[PDB]
């Protein structure tokens, strides 16, 4: 969805305050002292004693009686009236409370709970994100300045977080007015009474020589007004900018995220304080002024003396050793739509090495639209990034366009292990969010020698080791998706690892909107996918939409196994159905992912073939799994079939399936169609040209004198290859199972030559070729 | 301005504490500001009694009874009414009591806030300077002490600062005051019993095993009466005096700033305690004596076992790289008026490399007068400190003097890149001030004379790189200006750093005054200029006896503290005229400096020429401008014109215009007037001998065969230098546009010896030399 930034969050908390600030208390002195469990018991005493006292008082008021007897009875009347009066006073306090106050207070509290929950959904993400950041940071070589802020802040932070947690949860677990805690029977007045008493005790403890001291000093330490003025913000900046912290997002991303965490903490605490006050008696204190002032102070700090020092450069978070190829010329294009813009990348490998690219339209001041977003998946990216036992040329540049431009299309080129690329940017307007389509800039070469002389040099090379090259792995994006104006590759072959890097507009993307208190619209980096062919794959709304269950044991049930999320539940016959055939293009790969608990029965069936089925694994706690498959020759009828099992209990949701864009290649001289078989030989889909025994393939191929040619191919099954010009062997090599790498030098093929793809000559032989590549140098 | 020391601040605090100790009413002379508790109790009793009396009275009104059975009821009614009159007397007494108590309290708090602000203004400056240490105190290697001490001290410090800020909210109640000062006619009884409950709470949090405790233990640690001694002050010194703090002032100045901060904090906290206890009823215990006790204890500690360990040495704060020169022999004289003495230096670079020095009279015990101070600006000092393209010699020579002596004139001399300097001090009486003019000392470069004839030894040399050397930059003084007895230069050509350093009387300048609580008239080190040809150069307030507001809207924008500090204001016609043509001297460079916001029209003219203008750069908030300009050929009529750039609103202040002392040179044998124009050649302003096309300048010069000579000159225009005897060419070199460095050995002279400054045969490019320097070695 959206994250409306710290200013919008503060406005939300201020509106919650303005709501609770007004409603009512009637004074009503909610002191816990009231026994509050004898509203029944005292009533009996009150009634009986009232009757007795009335009878006796009327007997006296009859008059006409022995004088001293009258005095005696009058004294008895006085005593009884005193006892009864204090008793009914206690009862009247209790009952006045349990009729006037608890309904009012319960209503206001129930109201404050929901909006609190809503605002907590605005930072749920960054919570876990800062948890992860804390996991991967090391404080070696810290200065005394660090220990300074640590001891200056840690108790206040401890207690502020603790109180926010405790109160916020107690807002929920307090019975609401349905019971009204009334005298109804009992044990409602044990448990709901215990919880109400605990709420009372907590809120009471918030008015003393503490917790308006803790809040204030916390704010001060943040702003950096302590005994020698070292804002914890700055020391956190220093700690984060220290390396070994290579995770998603750049410096600015991480520090701003930190400040989001802390500011949300402070605002939550202010809300809690005001709620406590109103929950007690009187003297409401409009804290909104102080809260806004403190938030603006911390933001001014962050803006002035930290932000201009940080980098928007962001790298892949991890690496991975992988075996790629050399006989191929893979070319990859990531071209956003004409009205779109690149907004980050991601590399996954678990189904297969896959680069993913997001794209979207732009809103002013470098803000992204939630919709119009799109994820695109690409194929064997390792084959572009990884060799197989041969060196790799990597041209490395810090390509960056001028300000106002946005990287709009990144095309990759690997030509005979020379890895360059193409970065093209368009013009964009921050004031209107509009991206121009008629003012572009291009970058064809990827070094500094071409940067200063337009001459080809200054790449870097990697000598292919055995196990595999450390290729990029993980997410390539800022913590908040953002159009980038800088990009580059910075491989360090010293240890055989590659690294991508870009420069983000995040700085200016926020400096115009948030730190100036305007409507901010960011988007947290999507941890997983965002779209799917399965419509409403994210079943949560208790509605199936295109989903369909043909059995009442298959139901939607937002609280399938828990109210936290829905996961289509099926037991012993439960089947969730969805026609999906119309969207899967034939002969195309697809990756599948879903979070499943139990052992469900999953099917991709067109009533004739089940393109995929998994019915084996049993998952206690919603294990997600990912598999792949290629669409059949005609999947136009395939359904989605979430069945339960033969019989079992099943859970499952977020059934994501996406097209894996097949990897393409550069042109060559060879053509998979110009081949000439010679009996007992059959070519395959990938121009494989398998020798089915005794026979061969050939294809006439024209050469020139002053041109160099690189012949590359691999075979499945032993065989041979021969380039005979007309009688002379321009080449003749025996190959068993390996990648041919011969490079024919300057030689004018007389007339025409051809490659006699002759494998071995026995009956049971199968010499299958892979990549008939005669790429000319 | 002025600053009256820790003792003066304690005097102010004690004065105000006495003031509040003597102002109140009684009433609570028998109560404890439970005036309210008894007041409400009495009110309830009056209400119930009145309700009873009403029923008795109307039952009487029914009448129709026996006389005695009525007359007895009549007597009972009389008794009840008299009882009600009695309680009404009591309650009216209480009403009048609190009705006097409250408004006096309000007025007292008003006065407390005013005077507290007036005092805190006198530490506000030196509070900020503590951050100039904060940024550069990244100190390590003994951090265990500054972990222990901080972990032990910082809670009490936080709490004290918090309590203090409760008096900004006191100021908020001061703001409230005018809303209820007028309706004090028995309406306050619940109006102004609210509207201050914040304070009524804060004060209650000043008892009971609490804040008093924190103040006490804080004092105890600062003095160092802890478990193991080690006052936080000692470790604070051990931190601040170490590891490249490299900011103005010495160990003494900085540690003293620290102690000023701490003692000022404590004094303000004691004032707050007593102000609270004067409110909230009364007990009237003057903490005066205890406060003076604690302050004197901390001062005794600081004097005894910290002050001796400190040094009065101090470096310049910053360096700057600037291409200097070797063709010039710059001589600089820094001499005070006879009744004055130098108190510190300052190097500015922004409008130009410029050296500033302050000189002033003396108050006894090494103190300085406010209005006797004066600033002086000298020219391009890089020409004195930095070479160009050659080496340069520097007489590192740590001059000193006996006590009672004070530096009075420092003369700088760069001769053939030999940099030495003569320092001339005078004698002075610590008592009565009275520098005497007849007991002087001169130690120029001959501190080696006592043991070695080579007075010219004990120096160093730097080789000029292509871009210049790190010349000193910033302020040369102690945190408080002070006549210095020590001075020297300690260049480090290992990193091309030139360093100025001296010794300050600070130790003595205070050891007799502040640790003895006497007068302590100090001056904090300024941060910019303090004098200007512009009178009231900032603004006084509402009064611009220097300025002439020709328009009406050309008023003072804030005119009183509302837009922060003073700023002239102009909009749509606005202008402030001020005739200054009498204070400018023709053909003299003058520095311009001022702070502005928005779009102003900067004008310096005599209605006949714009000597300077700025009509652009609409700044966000009060940006300062600093540029340069030369006085025209006749500035007698010029005056200032701060107008508005355009229809917009403008702001501006701190208009500074100062004369720059042009640089001076040692004498040399070549004379400009002795030049012989021989054919279409004329002299220039800078003595440049413009060779108009063809021709040459010549001038007879008697060289001697005993000494070595040095001719140097830079030219504009292709030319030839020609030193010929009557027969022989002693020198004949040609020059295009560059400098010239020639060393002639024993010059065999034949009487007719001269140099002919000849260009080349280019009629357009007039050959223009710069420095006719035949300086004799």
């Amino acid at each position: 969805d959206y994250f409306n930034g710290i200013y919008g969050f503060a406005t939300g908390i201020k509106d919650i305050m303005g709501m609770i600030f007004k409603t009512d208390t009637g004074g009503s002195n909610l002191t816990l002292d009231e026994i509050l469990k004898n509203q029944n018991l005292l009533n009996d005493i009150s009634g009986k004693l009232d009757g007795i006292n009335g009878d006796l008082g009327d007997l006296i008021a009859q008059g006409n009686l022995n004088s001293e007897l009258a005095k005696e009875l009058l004294k008895i009347s006085n005593e009884q009236n005193q006892m009864l009066n204090h008793v009914n006073a206690q009862l009247n306090a209790i009952n006045s409370t349990l009729n006037i106050y608890l309904p009012k207070i319960t209503s206001m509290l129930n109201e404050v709970m929901k909006q609190n929950h809503v605002l907590s959904l605005q930072i749920e993400f960054l919570s876990k994100q800062l948890q992860e950041i804390s996991d991967k940071l090391d404080i070696i070589n810290l200065n005394v300045l660090i220990n300074s802020t640590l001891t200056e802040i840690t108790p206040a932070y401890q207690r502020i977080k603790y109180v926010n947690e405790k109160f916020d949860e107690l807002t929920s677990t307090v019975e609401k007015n349905p019971k009204s805690y009334q005298d109804n029977v009992t044990k409602e007045v044990i448990e709901n009474l215990n919880e109400l008493t605990e709420l009372a005790k907590s809120v009471t403890k918030n008015d003393m020589d503490s917790f308006e001291f803790y809040l204030q000093t916390f704010h001060d330490v943040m702003t950096g007004n302590n005994l020698f003025g070292r804002s914890a913000l700055k020391t956190a900046s220093e700690l984060i900018t220290k390396e070994n912290v290579t995770t998603r997002g750049s410096e600015i991303g991480k520090v701003y995220n930190f400040l989001i965490v802390l500011t949300s903490l402070q605002a939550k605490a202010f809300l809690t304080l005001t709620a406590c006050r109103k929950l007690l008696g009187l003297t409401d204190i409009d804290y909104t002024q102080i809260m806004n002032h403190h938030i603006d102070g911390q933001k001014r700090e962050f803006r002035i003396n930290i932000l201009p020092t940080l980098s928007n450069n962001f790298s892949n978070p991890s690496y991975s050793k992988n075996r790629g190829s050399d006989i191929d010329d893979p070319i990859v294009v990531l071209e956003a739509a004409p009205g779109y813009a690149l907004i980050g990348f991601e590399i996954l490998n678990d189904p297969l090495p896959i680069l993913k690219g997001y794209q979207a339209r732009l809103k002013p001041n470098y803000q992204v639209d939630r919709e119009s977003m799109s994820e695109t998946i690409y194929g064997d990216i390792h084959k572009l990034f990884c060799p197989k036992q041969l060196e790799q040329k990597y041209y490395i540049k810090d390509i960056e366009f001028p300000e106002g431009y946005v990287i709009t299309k990144i095309v990759f080129e690997k030509r005979l292990n020379q890895l360059g690329y193409e970065v093209t940017a368009n013009f964009y307007d921050p004031s209107t969010g509009s991206i121009d389509l008629n003012k572009v800039k291009v970058e064809s070469w990827k070094e500094k020698s071409c940067e200063e002389d337009s001459c080809e040099d200054e790449y870097s090379i990697i000598k292919a080791e055995t196990d595999g090259i450390y290729m990029p792995l993980g997410v390539v994006s800022e913590t908040f998706l953002t159009p980038i104006y800088g990009f580059g590759l910075t491989v360090d072959e010293k240890n055989q690892k590659i690294t991508l890097t870009g420069k983000s507009y995040l700085r200016e993307s926020l400096l115009e909107t948030d730190l100036l208190n305007n409507e901010t619209y960011l988007i947290a980096s999507p941890d997983g996918y965002i779209s799917s062919i399965v419509e409403n794959w994210n079943i949560t709304s208790d509605n199936t939409g295109s989903w369909r269950a043909n059995n009442n044991n298959a139901f939607v049930d937002k609280a399938d196994t828990i109210k936290g999320s829905s996961s289509l539940y099926t037991h012993k016959d439960g089947e969730f159905s969805q026609f999906i055939g119309n969207k899967l293009k034939p002969k195309t790969n697809y990756v599948i992912q879903y979070v499943i608990k139990g052992r469900p029965a999953i099917y991709l069936k067109n009533n004739k073939d089940t393109l995929f089925e998994d019915t084996k694994n049993n998952f206690s706690d919603f294990q997600t799994v990912t598999k792949k498959f290629n669409s059949g020759v005609n999947p136009s009828e395939i359904y989605f079939l979430f069945k339960n099992q033969s019989e079992y209990e099943a859970w499952g949701n977020n059934f994501i399936i996406l097209e894996i864009k097949s990897l393409e290649f550069l042109p060559q001289m060879l053509k998979p169609e110009d081949w000439i078989p010679s009996g007992n030989v059959q070519m395959k889909d990938g121009g494989r040209l398998e020798i089915l025994g005794d026979g061969y393939f050939k294809q006439f191929i024209k050469l020139e004198n002053d041109s160099t040619y690189h012949l590359r191919l691999s075979v499945k099954g032993t065989g041979r290859v021969s380039i005979i010009d007309e009688s002379k062997y321009l080449l003749f090599v025996n190959v068993k199972d390996e990648d041919l790498t011969r490079v024919i030098k300057n030689t004018s093929s007389k007339g025409e030559c051809f490659i006699a793809l002759e494998g071995t000559y026995v009956e049971n032989s199968s010499t299958i070729f892979s990549n008939v590549s005669i790429v000319k140098e």
